[PDB]
């Protein structure tokens, strides 16, 4: 076992999904290196701050962050049934150990940890996401001007072009991409706050020196890496964090089972397939989008009802419910950008089944174009109107009642009342001059919005 | 290793939470055993109904059930990209002599989702006794304690007293409708069986030269050898997964029942009237509201999942199926585990339940007080405004003070209640402000409980 | 007006969804009429048992609300139940004294929810059972007109359209016995005390608990329950609430999947619900909206089950007023709606034929190979022979948007002279659907007109 | 009548618990007023981009955007069985010279998503204020009890003292973080304007003979009307209703805050240590809050499932669910915040009730302290002997239902005889309460004084 025996159960979203970067930041390895770091910080801190503590002790520790021994923290965890002691025990056992944890709390390692996990979780997500948003605006760009039958209820209804639907996906990705890095940005460090959140043991530390435990916060949130501790706590950081965090993972969620959606429907129509022969192809990628998307829609109950019911200072309710779901959160939204990363890599188009398919409904849409130039020929716009409506409803019904081609046009020509058009009717039916200003709205959207969201994620000169 | 690498995310469930038994159920070990098992009970019952598969043929595949090669199945996945495909070429490859009638005329989901369902009813049946022996060992206590008055609590105020074995059969009736809707569900489960790429049986019917009864029979033959008494007549590729609602809606109403017990045991214990087996947590039942909140949670996987569902099935629900199926029961199966622990070692306090009592029962003891009075031949009028003054003065040292109740030393020393004070003791004997809570446990056991846990 | 003034919020589910009859049954005035009646029903049980009571000026004014009062009352006391007894204690002069003689708020408050959920339960029943009635004729008119399969929302082996429509059914019957189950399975609360322990009864009749069991019994009775609760706090334990929002979160799932269903087929010009160029299939579409809230839903009782502690806290109150209406009468809209859809749902054969033309040949060439090797032909060679010819027509279809034109390349081709004759046979759609057809009518005689023969 | 008669459902929401404000802006006058304030706007601009309106069309328009016969326009639905082209009818029968250009070159949508749209918006800015009251309150009391020692709790079991006003600080906190939130909700939401059937502005191109120029202007000079610095550029024929999840995510987050601040009233009122504003007394308000913060909560799914399976360019299952859910979650949201002030605005505290706690709990908190204070004493010896004395005091008070007589103990007993002198200041519980009072003025100054300073009105 990597992933460990088949005899017993295993997560898939560790075994079959998630990549091996985000399985790590979830991994008992990531976690416990974490607690190490944390503890070298609070070292640190406390000896420039005056504390008795030696550069010795401190580079022991720095050198053993590493060599953790799992059998080790296991066993002692299994004696006390507390983890964070076991582990200050199997530190100190490598190492420095009478002050390890000086003057802290469990949270101090666990908490803090999350935090840290969190936002390098955020931080592997967002240039996915940039990644995927960048390919589909390359594809949105390429067939900015193809016109494609557009869908209200889906019915046919006025042409879009290819493009620019694929700009309705890619405008709620960068919704997404926006709030993750929001969250990201505006997540602050537990620091150093005691069991109840009042600081106690440290300003007993200090002697009461107040400033010393303000300096000691402001230190450990400054070398793990934050640029805002809180000031108010209770044991630990406010569970309404979490509800942000999977808030944002399930409206990507949404975005994502839409666009999944749109593609599936689209390869039934055989005018967009997943990328590469065979003749019958199945949207499988955009199906597992959205089975997945779906749980992290589904798990962002979780969170708000753990917040709902925090008790005073801290009950310990939310913890097998997190270890839980931030992880599988992220393992399921990981899963789904890389995915979604290679359904955008190499998009099939069909341009002939797309221009069937409009020849198919267009006419019936262009009955008022083919009124106008009736009329600016001199024609009556009612009886015109009248005519158009009867050879319209006769055409309809040759295609649900006979089965048969759409001939709309076929009768239009053989009809003698619209002989002033019959010589603009190839014109007049040109699909190009039905897509309004569907290419323009590409343009703008990717000049104005697109690009300069995904400038800082870029990663040839005029010489 | 056995749960893997500290390198990678290790499920809780797995590691920390679930019985070994529960995990085994949802172990890749298991399902693919399964998937051998059906195809060998396919080739059995094809045999019988006249298609060329040899005795040698079941043989071999019957003795490499177990013999299942990890690598070479997920080789072939990356390979094939279809897990089923895989899997029949891995057991074609230790069975080479059935290799070619392995899977005969079956769609994919004839070993998925019959494993599935198979999977379901041996994790109910995991369930069902545990639940039980919760309930049986909350029903000792309740009868042990059924007499012992406890101060009721609505919107968590004192209110009219119950016993803390009363209280209990509060938490044992929930749990009881909850072994009722399990059992219910376990006994409706109905099995896939054959049914073909889009439910018409097409290909089989061909196998079978047209001879639609014996396409009836194959599937009748496969779901009695699965040890179900039956099978739907109709289903797309896929059993409804309505199913898959059913099962999950049962396990989140559980959820809620456990959450609001383990709710009430918490609060108990900062009472410090009761406590699970100086600072002293009830850990196990946070656990328990943690694990059982997840339980609610995931019902709106399966809910979205049957909705979205197009026509004879669409792939969508193949992975989300695969998180939320193992989980709910693993996260249930942790409950009962832990509520069963709880169960067995609930200790009572009742010298501070009685002494909560005496704090708080002669605020509500006033008109049994002025009924005395007046029987005594006093004024109902004068009795009350006597003893309201004296309840508000009481309620002030309590409140205003952070004194003891001094109600009864007050109507003690007061010579307008003469002619109760000989009754005092009787007045406010916390036995007869009960009701019927102990005669209501009683019945309650006997008439509901005990025949239910009869047949475990 | 009736539904008030535009200037301010208008409930859309009484404004515009729910039938009248569903709107009524969680009126105020079938609540406030319904604690009158309850009102009666405890004193004639009362009288019955032999307390001081004579019930007709009761009887009298069970209707004869006047709300004006009443809302004063509550702006005054703040408290709904008090307010009403008050009030009909008003206009009932003769009785004032002995109206809720005995009782907690939830005697009135909490046996009216059940009376009004299982009325509710009892206007959704017939409705579900008409739906699948109509249904079942459709299915049993179109069991054998052959349609495209699909898995994916890709092409598969055929079905009909009349087994497709047993899939809904089928979905649709487990809701009907899920909600007979409940309606039939729902206890009353009965009379049970502020905190379930009876006190007050046992007080008034003097210690004698027969009676007070036996008040139970006939007040239960009365309110045309075959079972009361033995076991509560002040209410029935919530669970129950989530029994019943479950089975009809469920339902919408099914709901929505069907609907879903005729939407993706009204795009394909197959179907279009009853009778411009442009058919949109909005009541289907407002089923799934309606159907979705109605999902939705179920997270409000399981929460709120989760965190009642002890006997109760009133944070269940305003939070049920909202979601126990509205599930039922979103329910009954997507009911009432899909009535409507089923009411000359239309068929379009002739679509329908052309799309299995497009894609059964694709599905044909296993039966034309073996048609060849029957003629003396390798499978081998005739597979590589075909596979030229599909893919060429594949190009047609998609690189040239074209017709499939596979059957004709065949027919043009001399290597397949030994099965020209036969094509137009092997290629009868017909007998493609597998069983199908016989699905259906095994389906229907054996398990829906059993489960609708009650409802006739 | 008002709400209508009592022979129907009525929504409690709007019968019993919202405000009149946020009723209002979710009824029908108020969206249909805006419809027709949507058509006016959309007449001046086309007007002033070169369209054949004339002004006395606009003057009528404009004379009639109150004047909604809702007779009429429910016999036109009645009729049409379509809501927005009932009621370009029925506008156009009080407007006959407008009649023939309200609508012109414009979806459905343009008149019922953009008052969405204003609608959210509107419904944002009231409940803000509300919110900010409700914060400023707490602010007030947690600065007034922020030296007031109180039993800590984790697990809802004895731990290291807090104050009252450190604790409320929780409760604001996480309001604070709401606050930013709705603001920021608010401040982001962009305009949907004229976009056409499908988005592509297929229809107003044609009517300005393709000047794209002028397409592209009537969609700025709408929004400008409107009151939205900002538009789409890209929409289907709706907005996309990922911004109908960023609102309720928000209201439903907010649920959660309220949850958890009058779960913690109802604990404290059990305690006697703190009640709702004017000897039983039930927290009622604190369990309403906490029974409508759920349904906040729970609402959250209808948009994202929404969202989740809106198919292209836009499908009508989003319809009846939105008017139901928009409006609810709000007017939810607004119910809270109206008792919450209420809650707020005079909470009662008990400092003797408080003070009997701590002293029944804190002399099990000082043991560490007393042997600190031992420790010219033997820190092992002190501590074995402190141990045997608290096993003895604590079977008092669980085994026997007595009062805490650990101090008693001490004080008795001959070996702790150097520390007997100083036991009171040992135990003083304001020496117990860390950095309590500190923090709640640092976070009153920093975080919580700074974002009401905008709302000072
Ligand atoms: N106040 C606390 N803060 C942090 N961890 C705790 C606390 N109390 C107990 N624990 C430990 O945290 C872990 C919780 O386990 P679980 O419920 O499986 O997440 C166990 O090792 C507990 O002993
Ligand atoms: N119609 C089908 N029935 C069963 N399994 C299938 C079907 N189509 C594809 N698969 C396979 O099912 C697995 C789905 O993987 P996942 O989405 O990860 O659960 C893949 O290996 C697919 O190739
Ligand atoms: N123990 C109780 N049983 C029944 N009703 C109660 C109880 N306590 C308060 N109430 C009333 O229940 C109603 C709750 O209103 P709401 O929270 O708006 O549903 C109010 O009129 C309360 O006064
Ligand atoms: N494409 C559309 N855009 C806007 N409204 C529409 C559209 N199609 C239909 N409607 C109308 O929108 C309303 C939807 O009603 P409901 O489904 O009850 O919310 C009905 O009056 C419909 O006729
Ligand atoms: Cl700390
Ligand atoms: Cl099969
Ligand atoms: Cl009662
Ligand atoms: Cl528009």
């Amino acid at each position: 076992g990597d992933h460990g025996s088949p005899d017993s159960y295993r997560s898939p979203l560790a075994s079959r999904y998630a990549s091996p970067e985000m399985c790590f930041v979830f991994s008992d390895r990531y976690k416990f290196r974490t607690w190490r770091q944390l503890w070298l910080w609070l070292a640190e801190a406390e000896q420039t701050l005056g504390l008795p503590i030696t550069d010795e002790q401190i580079r022991e520790m720095k050198s053993n962050l590493e060599n953790i021994d799992f059998k080790m923290a296991a066993e002692e965890e299994k004696r006390l049934r507390h983890d964070v002691m076991a582990h200050v025990h199997t530190f100190g056992h490598c190492c420095a150990a009478g002050i390890i944890h000086l003057g802290a709390t469990s949270c101090y390692v666990g908490d803090n940890t999350d935090l840290i996990i969190l936002r390098n979780a955020l931080d592997l997500l967002l240039p996915k996401l940039a990644r995927v948003i960048s390919r589909l605006a390359d594809f949105a760009k390429e067939r900015a001007s193809l016109p494609t039958l557009g869908f209200t209820h889906f019915q046919p209804a006025q042409l879009t072009t290819v493009g620019k639907r694929c700009c309705l996906w890619i405008q709620d990705l960068c919704m997404d991409l926006q709030n993750l890095k929001r969250v990201r940005d505006d997540l602050r460090f537990r620091g150093v706050k005691g069991t109840t959140g009042t600081q106690a043991s440290f300003l007993q530390l200090f002697e009461g020196d107040d400033h010393k435990v303000e300096q000691l916060d402001k230190m450990v949130t400054e070398k793990a890496g934050f640029k805002r501790a809180f000031i108010i706590t209770g044991q630990t950081y406010t569970r309404k964090v979490d509800i942000e965090v999977l808030s944002v993972l399930a409206s990507l969620g949404a975005s994502v089972h839409k666009i999944c959606t749109d593609i599936r429907l689209l390869a039934n129509l055989k005018e967009m397939e997943e990328p590469f022969m065979p003749y019958k192809r199945n949207p499988m990628r955009s199906e597992r989008c959205c089975s997945l998307a779906r749980h992290l829609m589904t798990l962002v109950m979780d969170p708000l009802q753990t917040a709902s019911v925090q008790w005073f200072e801290r009950t310990l309710d939310d913890s097998a419910n997190r270890r839980i779901c931030l992880a599988e959160a992220f393992l399921t939204a990981d899963t789904i950008l890389n995915t979604l990363q290679n359904i955008s890599e190499g998009l099939v188009v069909y341009p002939k089944v797309i221009e069937r398919r409009i020849r198919q409904e267009l006419p019936f849409m262009a009955t008022e174009n083919i009124i106008m130039a009736m009329v600016k020929a001199g024609g009556s716009r009612q009886d015109c109107h009248e005519k158009i409506r009867v050879l319209s409803q006769q055409a309809a019904s040759v295609v649900k009642q006979e089965g048969g081609d759409n001939d709309l046009i076929e009768r239009i020509q053989v009809d003698a009342y619209f002989s002033p058009i019959h010589s603009q009717l190839d014109h007049l039916l040109d699909p190009s001059s039905f897509t309004g200003r569907a290419s323009q709205q590409v343009q703008r959207f990717l000049e104005e919005e697109v690009y300069p969201l995904l400038k800082p994620y870029e990663s040839v000169k005029a010489e």
